[PDB]
């Protein structure tokens, strides 16, 4: 039957459509999947019957690697066990059934729901196998021979060339289960590479006729890094691991955010003016699904994958990884590899299309030359998502009801401004946020725009919580010894003294005021900055890898909660800074 | 009217409420009626502290409240009151309430104190100033404050008004006022006879009106055993009933919220576990979709208690809001009025503001009482713009989507059916709720309609929780010794033993299987019924007052969450039942 046709329903009344090729599938504010993949059904089936969902994955077979589910009515995390086909643990109804990649399910693999288990077979329901109407009243798509020998169940797919990894059950009982996988550090190694010099970058290789590139040029010139003939490479396998860590960590971050907002004791550790708390919570409940983009900082090498911070509030690198590196590649790369961030612009237009952003968006940026091309890069994402924008450098063009230069109303704002800056205008100075709605010499401040009740702002005010480092000790707290985390505390405890630690201001950035100390209690590195007086967090030391004379760092972009790309920052020192360059990155298989 | 005059602190608009779609919301949260004083004071609180006060008749009533509702998690906070002249100073943000009289006649007034000084305080408010305000001035009026011997006293700018005091949201009660208790006698119910002039000797009910005809067809030209008799209540009591309705309602939602968050609690309602996941989703997305419910109280000089709250499926609306209208219209030449005369416009109201689809299928069981109940509601919907079609039974329903006898798709239904009855269809006989999406002979069950995902149902699922008596011990738990509650438990503890106690099925109705043990330990009354196997609750004995040879019970309606009327149920026994009559009620000032 055509694409979209209803072929039947699964237990509980869950529809199943034909996907024989508005493609996103949502059930309210929740993303289900592409239409009509085997994954969209599986996730919708769990959401509609159990009110739980599994993270976003590249391919179906990757679902067998997850070890947690998200409970949707409260952003809570649930434990999920995996089981090998042939396990003493029977494939109960409701469980997820996963196919690896191979045979009928080539690279993707496959996922299905076990609807009913019998004595010599089981029934499953799925969405991308059958494209024809199901027997009236049949709430299963296929039957699978199941053998039972010595308290061990083994399924036999109806295809002669496929492999069934097993099934997953949401329980705390780990008996019989598979330990969570872990990629061979060998595959996480960052490798140097060189292109053959033939002067592909000898001149103006970045188009200056294009307003966006030229904007970038006017801030950096025809340059990305020290030497444009040298790039770095990672394995498609490591990228997969980065997509996995990004999507997982984000939920852990939203989950931690949730817990902080519900406990004054925790909220008090962020050093945010109390007058704002009620506004933080409201932002949380109302703008919960509005964060458009963030960037994570990772240390990646054979030792594994670690996360330093999450730039949820405001984050750049987008122009670099998503535009210049695209032209760089088109200009000098002739290999089979690819730029892991080439889909950044479209990924952003997409999040905007689906955002509840008003028709006209005012883009507010401070007067910084980097913020200059960043703003224009975000403006092009919005114009693609079909929005209208005007950029505002500084506040001078603003005036009062808030209006801009050309007399237009300001009701929707995208800021490159950091929420912290607005928090200073409050710290410096009541029954409410002390904002002006009138002024003799028509002088508008920052807080006078971002905190005015009728202005729709991105990133939302709650993002300043997962964006503040005081969240790290909380992360550690909720997921002790999590494979991707580093021990973090608000003091230096015994366990940090042995390992060594990095001192970091809870609201800093660009590597300002950072102190690295080794187990030998020796200061490996220091930086200064304007955030010297803020509270600090102490996080287990874990130094960047050095490759080809530079310490490389891995960064992933979150777009609407999911991986949107990867990029590199590389510096002659152990600490990355606003200046640290963006090195070309190619992923290879 | 509607003109923007200025902004209170935080950037809170203030409009003119002159005169010569009147509801105000901020999302799905109701602020008040445009553009009254109360609407501002609530919107100011909602926007800056994320709290709001319960609905009230007049602004002067707010000074009686002793709690606020935190919106981001339906939690309840303490709100203390302080009389003008008080060691406790009138801080910023606090509510300032005027009693009724003088300038603020019957209503009284409400303002927000924006800033305290040494000899004055500034206050922001609505409906007192109807002229624009000076640029950037975030206050409306100043008031002389006379600090003497440690006591603060405010003087109004009007010479005939009275300031009650101010209200601080805190746990410290020192210097505060105790909760106002209504005088015993103002709560006595009283019989009154009309002058017999044959006003009720023929077809006094207009048989021309289809809605009334249907009611006649089920009861004839009758309401009670003698329509020349009625009861009356002081406007002071109705005051108390509107107050206890809106408060208990919030107490019930607060309790509901708690249950849905802790399995150990939810496990007490005996609902099929396969539905738990669905109850929680219902609660999170249909939180504001409840249209109507009815509360049962015991009222007399002893005070005001609450027996139960029929949130799921409740009736009596035809009787109180239509027949009794006709009644008064036919034999009442008095000053009083029917406390439930607006109900029908009240309901059409909630329906305008519901997210109900344009076409509504009304579902009812074959009962002669439900027959007119559903035509009374069908009329509330017609007055709200929707189209409908009554469906008696389940025969007119086909199938792979659910359609009606005329072919139309059923995806939005209003039911008179009890959610507990579908629950039985699950407890009769699975990876999901067992529902048919097809069947040979085309046989839709009740469960096959209410639990089909694409069908919009009112009342929404979560109502089965506050509509279940298992919640009574919870409320007692959250609000022990609340003035309107009764000690309820899941056993017969020490206290109930000595006070006497009512035994009742957690999911019953119409007085079925009710047992009444006195403190002398003797079965006062007892009834039979179908829910004898169900779990029970044990509620403190508090017998109906007996007036004019009848046991009277007070009932209040909740429409969209707030008071919507009042009616009486009278019986020869202490236990009201399905057939208990509706006794005419007139409210007197
Ligand atoms: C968004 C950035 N800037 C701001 O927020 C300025 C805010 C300030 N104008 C205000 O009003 O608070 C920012 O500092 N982000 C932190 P970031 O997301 C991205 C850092 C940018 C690195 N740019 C390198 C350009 C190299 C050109 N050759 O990352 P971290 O610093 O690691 O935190
Ligand atoms: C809505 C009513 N009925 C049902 O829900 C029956 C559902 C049934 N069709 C099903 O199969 O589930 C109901 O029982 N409500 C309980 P209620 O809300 C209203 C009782 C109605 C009293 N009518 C008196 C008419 C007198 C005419 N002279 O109140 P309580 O019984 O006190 O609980
Ligand atoms: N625990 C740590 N161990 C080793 N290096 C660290 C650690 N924390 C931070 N760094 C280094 O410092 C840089 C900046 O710290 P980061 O935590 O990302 O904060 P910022 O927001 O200032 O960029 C990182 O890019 C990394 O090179
Ligand atoms: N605690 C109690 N003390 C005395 N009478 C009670 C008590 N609870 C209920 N009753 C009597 O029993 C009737 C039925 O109880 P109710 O709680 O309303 O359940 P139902 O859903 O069956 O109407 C009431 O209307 C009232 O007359
Ligand atoms: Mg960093
Ligand atoms: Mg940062
Ligand atoms: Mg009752
Ligand atoms: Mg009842």
């Amino acid at each position: 039957a055509p694409f979209g046709t209803l072929l039947g329903y699964a237990p509980g009344g869950v529809a199943i459509y034909s996907s024989d090729y508005v493609f996103r599938s949502y059930i309210d504010d929740e993303y289900m999947g592409h239409k009509w993949q085997c994954v969209e059904f599986a996730r919708r089936f769990l959401f509609l019957n159990y009110g739980v969902v599994f993270t976003d994955v590249g391919m179906a077979w990757e679902i067998f690697s997850l070890r947690f589910l998200r409970e949707v009515v409260n952003d809570n995390i649930l434990p999920l066990q995996a089981f090998p086909n042939g396990s003493p643990r029977a494939p109960v109804a409701g469980a997820l059934l996963i196919w690896d990649k191979g045979g009928e399910f080539k690279d993707t693999g496959h996922v299905a729901i076990i609807t009913q288990l019998h004595g010599n077979k089981v029934r499953i329901a799925e969405q991308n196998v059958i494209h024809s109407p199901l027997p009236q009243g049949q709430q299963w798509t296929r039957e699978l021979e199941m053998v039972v020998e010595n308290g061990c169940y083994t399924l036999k797919d109806t295809f002669d060339d496929t492999t069934i990894l097993g099934w997953m059950i949401q329980t705390e009982d780990t008996e019989y289960s598979l330990p969570q996988p872990e990629i061979a550090g060998e595959l996480l190694k960052i490798s140097g590479a060189r292109l053959e010099n033939k002067g592909q970058f000898d001149g103006k290789w970045l188009d200056e006729k294009d307003p966006l590139q030229n904007a970038y040029v006017q801030a950096n010139g025809q340059v990305i890094n020290q030497d444009p003939y040298h790039y770095y490479t990672i394995t498609e396998s490591a990228e997969q691991e980065l997509i996995k860590a990004t999507n997982e960590l984000h939920l852990m971050y939203l989950h931690a955010t949730d817990k902080v907002l519900k406990d004054d004791n925790l909220l008090a550790l962020f050093d945010i003016p109390k007058i704002l708390w009620p506004r933080l919570r409201l932002s949380w409940q109302r703008r919960r699904h509005h964060m458009i983009t963030g960037r994570m900082d990772f240390c990646m090498d054979e030792r594994g994958l670690k996360v330093y911070e999450y730039n949820a509030d405001s984050a750049s690198c987008h122009t670099e990884a998503g535009l210049i590196l695209e032209r760089w590649a088109e200009q000098g790369y002739k290999g089979n590899g690819f730029n892991p961030a080439e889909g950044l612009i479209n990924e952003l237009a997409g999040a905007w299309k689906h955002s509840r952003a008003r028709p006209f968006v005012h883009i507010m940026q401070d007067k910084d030359i980097e913020e200059n091309y960043h703003a224009q890069f975000m403006e092009q994402a919005l114009h693609q998502a079909g929005f209208e924008t005007r950029i505002l450098r500084g506040l001078d063009e603003l005036g009062w009801q808030l209006i801009d230069g050309e007399g237009r109303l300001v009701n929707c704002v995208w800021k490159t401004w950091a929420w912290e800056t607005a928090f200073d205008q409050i710290r410096e100075v009541f029954a409410a946020v002390p904002i002006r709605t009138g002024h003799p010499q028509n002088e508008v401040r920052l807080i006078d725009v971002l905190l005015r009740p009728e202005v729709l702002v991105f990133e939302p005010l709650w993002t300043v919580i997962p964006g503040n480092k005081a969240i790290l000790p909380i992360l550690w707290s909720l997921f002790p010894h999590h494979r991707y985390l580093l021990d973090t505390d608000f003091t230096v405890n015994d366990e940090l003294v042995k390992t060594g630690y990095a001192v970091k201001p809870i609201a800093g950035r660009c590597g300002s005021n950072i102190d690295l100390v080794s187990h030998h209690e020796e200061v490996l590195d220091k930086t200064s900055g304007k955030f010297a007086e803020q509270k600090n967090i102490y996080q287990q030391l874990w130094c960047l890898p050095k490759v080809d004379g530079k310490y490389i760092q891995v960064c992933t972009f979150t777009v609407g909660g999911n991986y949107g790309g990867t990029c590199l920052r590389g510096d002659e020192s152990l600490v990355i800074k606003k200046e640290s360059d963006i090195e070309p990155l190619i992923v290879v298989k």
